[PDB]
């Protein structure tokens, strides 16, 4: 391995014990922004590249929605080893969230639970961030092929969810590989209840509608318009939450297929949570190693009643690579992380990817896309 993992390793130890949780994630991101963190300079495995319709991942891992709120520190997290990173979720206005503290760790069970409340800069500074790691990605051998998605929502005092989207899309879809509809954040009310059937559909054909409409006014080339890095029109996908019931999971499972969405990542927080003593006094969404287990079902079902037809995104409780696995025999197409950042530090991606890798010769796959759906 390394050293520079190892020092890290030991500053995160130590801020666990003792720093509140969102100081220290200000933190790492400071680092990031500093350009400080390790880096992974490797060849991936081409056993285990992926991809979702045409959009293709030189690995199974990326970073999930929540880590880099604003784009602050893209190249940085890429550079960790991941594929891919899924900045926002992003509003159209500048936004505090809700009141801190709002994010608790527990380390012994690997779980977290916020409220946060979709704190971020707004779309306006969010996509001058992205603009400028664009800009970068040209010059930097080390970020070519990295895939950066863009997660967007509502302001919390917001009654039209549709004209929240549209206008994030107006402003950072150029951007943008693929575009991550948020309806499922546990923090801002009510949003969760935009993951009824009809409100969905009229959600994802705005959506689709707005960024075709992106395409339409320009006077240059496609290489120009889209400065992202498929340089294609950005994918549509949704984040469901896991607390839904049977009926409305094959509901909502029915208008995917008739938006002919590019894909469904499952899943986002569970509220349903019950056993973690530390986390009796607190409010909102729960991460980690306890979700794991509900998030994978979750996945089963999903592609079940989408008859396999709907590109999986896969979250969370992912840490090892058995994990791992276990999503992509599930029906996952790619693996984002986010907890497993927390707890296991900075060397996550190169850990995870060597284990995804031993275990896919351990199991005699000839690659990774021979094992998706794979019961
Ligand atoms: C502090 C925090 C902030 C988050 N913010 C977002 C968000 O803005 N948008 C989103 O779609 N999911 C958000 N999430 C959910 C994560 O993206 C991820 O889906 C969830 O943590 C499950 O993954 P995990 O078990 O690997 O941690 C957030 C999670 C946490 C813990
Ligand atoms: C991976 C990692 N390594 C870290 C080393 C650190 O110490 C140093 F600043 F370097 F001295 C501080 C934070 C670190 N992170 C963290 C990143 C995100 C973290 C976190 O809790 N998110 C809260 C939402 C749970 S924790
Ligand atoms: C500014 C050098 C001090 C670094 C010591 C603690 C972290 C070491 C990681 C440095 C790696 C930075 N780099 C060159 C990989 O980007
Ligand atoms: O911003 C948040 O509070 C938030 C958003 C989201 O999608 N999921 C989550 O757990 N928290």
């Amino acid at each position: 391995y390394n050293p520079e993992f190892f020092l890290y390793d030991i500053f995160l130890k130590f801020c666990l014990k003792y720093i509140d949780g969102e100081i220290c994630h200000d933190l790492f991101l400071l680092l990031g922004k500093y350009n400080i963190l390790p880096y992974d300079t490797s060849n991936d495995s081409i056993y285990a590249c992926t991809n979702i319709k045409h959009l293709d991942f030189i690995n199974p891992f990326g970073v999930a929605a929540g880590f880099d709120k604003n784009g602050v520190c893209i190249d940085s997290i890429l550079k960790l080893g991941f594929s891919f990173i899924e900045i926002g979720t992003i509003t159209p206005r500048g936004q505090t969230g809700n009141a801190k503290p709002r994010i608790f760790r527990d380390v012994e069970s690997r779980s977290i639970i916020n409220s946060c409340g979709f704190n971020n800069m707004g779309c306006d500074k969010v996509t001058e961030n992205l603009i400028l790691f664009r800009k970068r990605q040209e010059e930097d051998k080390l970020l070519s092929k990295h895939i950066v998605g863009v997660s967007i929502g509502k302001n919390k005092d917001t009654v039209n969810i549709v004209d929240d989207l549209k206008y994030c899309i107006n402003k950072i879809g150029r951007y943008a590989d693929y575009i991550a509809i948020n309806v499922s954040s546990p923090n801002t009310p009510g949003l969760r209840d935009n993951q009824e059937a009809g409100k969905l559909k009229n959600i994802i054909l705005s959506v689709k509608e707005e960024i075709d409409n992106l395409e339409k006014n320009n006077i240059m080339n496609d290489e120009f318009l889209w400065f992202n890095t498929t340089k294609k029109k950005p994918l549509v996908f949704v984040k469901l939450a896991p607390d839904l019931n049977q009926e409305q999971k094959k509901e909502i499972a029915d208008v995917l297929l008739e938006t002919n969405i590019d894909g469904m990542i499952i899943s986002n927080t569970t509220t349903q949570i019950n056993d973690i003593k530390s986390f009796e006094n607190k409010k909102g969404g729960v991460s980690g190693a306890k979700l794991k287990d509900i998030s994978t079902k979750f996945i089963c079902e999903m592609y079940n009643y989408t008859n396999k037809q709907i590109p999986i995104i896969a979250s969370g409780g992912i840490f090892s690579g058995l994990d791992a696995l276990e999503k992509i025999e599930a029906g996952a197409s790619v693996c984002q992380l986010y907890s497993c950042l927390v707890f296991n530090g900075m060397k996550s991606a190169v850990q995870i990817k060597r284990e995804l890798n031993h275990l896919l010769y351990q199991r005699g796959y000839y690659n990774l896309k021979e094992a998706i759906g794979r019961k």
